[PDB]
């Protein structure tokens, strides 16, 4: 069911924060553990701020904290070009339950179209189920990202789900879950943008995990 997939997502969601060494942590959004010490996280969380690699990355797992130098996480792309969401290996994180097999297969994408979905996310750790209207797939999705100084950048990704719904700051990094039980309520991807009553999630397929 949607709810049982949501439970698996919830257990693997951690809070992602960034701070200077010896500084205060800025909690930015969610990251989703997928397998071993690998997580999915929107790279827009960190990559557009100055000297990201000199920062400390923080992972809050239910009130237990795991920090690491940004230079010591291994970032892997989902595909060629910029997709925002990346795979990130964090050596200090406890091993995650492998949920990769709950992600949609590339070939099954059409089966999630025109059907409801649920964004399974948190706002700073408080779990939320956010209803999304019948889904469409945008071959190229463009959305705004607001940086720390209030200025904005326009990001474009390949293959992003679009659904009617209401998002709030911090929900990025949550997982979109299909209402379609015939594909076992597959995880469709990762929430990257919200606004104007539209929710955008980068498609993440099972096949993408082959990239390590
Ligand atoms: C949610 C996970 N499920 C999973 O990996 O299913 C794989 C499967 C299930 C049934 C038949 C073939 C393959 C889990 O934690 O098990």
């Amino acid at each position: 069911s949607t709810l049982e997939i949501a439970g698996l997502v919830r257990k693997n969601l951690v809070q992602f924060g960034v701070g200077e060494k010896n500084g205060s942590v800025r909690w930015v959004m969610n990251a989703l553990g997928v397998k071993d010490d690998w997580l999915l996280v929107p790279s827009h969380a960190y990559k557009f701020e100055k000297d990201y690699e000199m920062m400390e990355f923080y992972f809050n797992r239910g009130g237990t904290y795991y920090s690491i130098s940004a230079g010591n996480v291994v970032i892997q792309s989902l595909d060629v070009g910029f997709q925002d969401v990346v795979l990130m290996k964090v050596p200090t994180i406890p091993k995650f339950r492998d949920i990769t097999q709950h992600f949609i297969k590339k070939g099954d994408v059409p089966r999630a179209l025109n059907r409801l979905a649920t964004l399974v996310t948190t706002v700073n750790g408080t779990p939320m189920l956010i209803s999304e209207g019948p889904l469409k797939m945008e071959e190229k999705a463009t959305y705004v990202h607001k940086k720390n100084d209030g200025t904005t950048v326009d990001l474009t990704v390949d293959q992003a789900w679009r659904g009617k719904g209401e998002g709030l700051p911090g929900m990025c990094g949550g997982a979109l879950v299909s209402s379609n039980q015939s594909i076992q309520n597959a995880i469709l991807g990762i929430h990257v943008a919200g606004g104007n009553s539209i929710l955008v999630a980068k498609l993440v397929t099972q096949e993408m995990f082959q990239n390590i």
